């Protein structure tokens, strides 16, 4: 065997120096860290990940041989990078957080044969390119969205997608956990939200909530893969869950039917009832309590059914509660219309045919100092189908191949929108036509990686004829992992 190219990785690294001959892994290698907790948990996380298809011990030490050493210390890696040197003397890592080594392992994973991804013993030889790669995020806002309202998915699910989403350096996780068709966490003040808003999901089945307990389990798994969960209660509209539990919430007074088909825009919170806002103040209490990320995502997506001016008054009231609770705002890009807050992000959803008039509203925005994540329908939405053909996802958006979804500069992409003012990029996974984890890898692979890179990478790394010969290389490792994934012809395949 000899090394996987040192720039074979995505995203693709800010800076590779290939030279010099490999580092073998072998029978005696081990994993030394710093002295303390901090340091081990990535060491014992690396070696869960070599142990098997090695089958070497790889014990995690702090004095002695090394081999593969990841250490702690200043530098200029920023919170989130790592400098990677490879040779005959060993692989080193060095960041100044565990984000950075965190990081950094995920790209020694890749550099790695395949055969590594397997759960027994594998030959080698463990082959590591020689060199150094030094590498930075060109943006900090890196996400990926999973609907568990349009169906439901497990915290042990949720774990599975969090372990894709590690795997390409994403930083955030927004769980769209409220919908027209459920509502997926228990809050105590009104406890008929989860156990009647939670008990179906599109088409009819079981749909489910995470408890107190189950949430706090999947942000503190989340948060040791690196991962800030950034939680949604999409308002006024995508609103029938709770609508549906409490009818004192309704403009009329009269609780509608819980809802399991895939229409939108019909639901709406009544803005001119007082109660709507203890509503709102209790719930996005409750979820800050459990949130220890910066963000809480309000939506305002397709509030089809609230007039602009209730809209914009809605907004006007609710913004506040989540700087009263010590959270900066996000919300899809119809807030750019209602007077976004002070630090209040916005997520361009749009696509090629949105209006010129609304696209100048969302650029409007970004001039005036509100941040955007972009995630455009026809680019990133990973429900949306490859072609015509594609069993499973939507078109509503037109069909997104996988040169599509790469091949665009977030920073040169929204007329009239400052660069400065894109935070980053996220790739979200809708899931009316979604019920199970095998569905879910089919649909997001081989876009998620993408959308990672154009997060991650330089813009000077951007080429589609080369970053599809780094994609085709993914695919043994896929394979390896179990995980399905989309064979499109536009990608080389070995
Ligand atoms: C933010 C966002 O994409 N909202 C809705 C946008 N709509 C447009 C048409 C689909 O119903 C789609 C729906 O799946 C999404 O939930």
């Amino acid at each position: 065997a000899e090394p996987t190219p040192l720039d074979r990785v995505i995203p693709a690294p800010a800076s590779v120096e290939p030279g010099g001959a490999p580092y073998r892994i072998t029978r005696g290698t081990h994993i030394r860290v710093d002295d303390s907790r901090e340091a081990r948990r990535v060491g014992d996380y690396l070696a869960d990940l070599l142990r098997p298809a090695t089958g070497y011990r790889l014990p995690v030490t702090s004095h002695g041989h090394g081999g593969i050493r990841l250490r702690l210390a200043e530098g200029p890696y920023g919170d989130e990078g790592y400098r990677l040197d490879s040779g005959r003397e060993g692989v080193t890592i060095t960041a100044r957080k565990a984000a950075g080594l965190f990081h950094g392992v995920q790209t020694l994973r890749q550099l790695l044969p395949a055969a590594v991804e397997k759960d027994s013993a594998q030959p080698g030889p463990w082959l590591v390119a020689g060199g150094t790669i030094e590498d930075t995020p060109r943006y900090a806002w890196r996400s990926a969205m999973l609907d568990v309202s349009r169906h439901f998915f497990s915290v042990d699910e949720v774990k599975r997608y969090i372990d894709r989403v590690a795997l390409y350096k994403y930083n955030k996780l927004h769980l769209h956990i409220s919908d027209d068709q459920g509502w997926r966490l228990a809050i105590d003040s009104w406890p008929r939200l989860a156990t009647y808003g939670g008990s179906t999901e599109v088409g009819g089945g079981p749909g489910g909530h995470y408890t107190k307990a189950d949430y706090e389990e999947i942000v503190r798994y989340a948060a040791s893969r690196h991962l800030e969960v950034v939680p949604e209660i999409d308002m006024p509209g995508h609103t029938n869950a709770a609508l549906a539990s409490y009818a004192e919430l309704n403009c009329d007074g009269v609780a509608p039917p819980l809802y399991t088909g895939t229409k939108v825009g019909f639901s709406t919170l009544c803005v001119d009832k007082d109660v709507t806002y203890d509503f709102v103040d209790d719930v996005l209490g409750e979820l800050a309590a459990l949130t220890p990320g910066r963000y809480l995502h309000i939506g305002g997506d397709e509030a089809h059914s609230t007039p602009q001016a209730d809209f914009v008054a809605f907004m006007k009231r609710v913004q506040p509660i989540v700087a009263k609770y010590g959270k900066t705002v996000v919300g899809w890009h119809q807030l750019a219309g209602a007077e976004p807050v002070e630090g209040a992000l916005v997520q361009y959803w749009g696509l090629d045919r949105t209006s010129d008039a609304e696209k100048a509203q969302v650029a409007a925005a970004a001039r005036n100092g509100t941040g955007l994540i972009l995630s455009p329908a026809d680019r990133t939405y990973l429900d949306m189908k490859y072609t015509k053909d594609t069993p499973l996802g939507l078109s509503w958006a037109g069909y997104v191949e996988v040169r599509r979804s790469y091949d665009w500069d977030p920073a040169a992409y929204l007329p009239g929108a400052p660069a400065e003012a894109v935070r980053g990029v996220e790739a979200p996974l809708w899931t009316e036509t979604l019920s199970d984890p095998d569905q879910l890898d089919f649909m997001a692979f081989p876009r998620l990686p993408g959308v990672a890179e154009l997060g991650w990478s330089p813009a000077s790394t951007h080429d589609w004829d080369t970053y599809k010969v780094r994609l085709a290389g993914q695919a043994p490792h896929w394979e390896a992992m179990g995980i399905d994934y989309y064979r499109s012809p536009q990608v080389p395949w070995t």
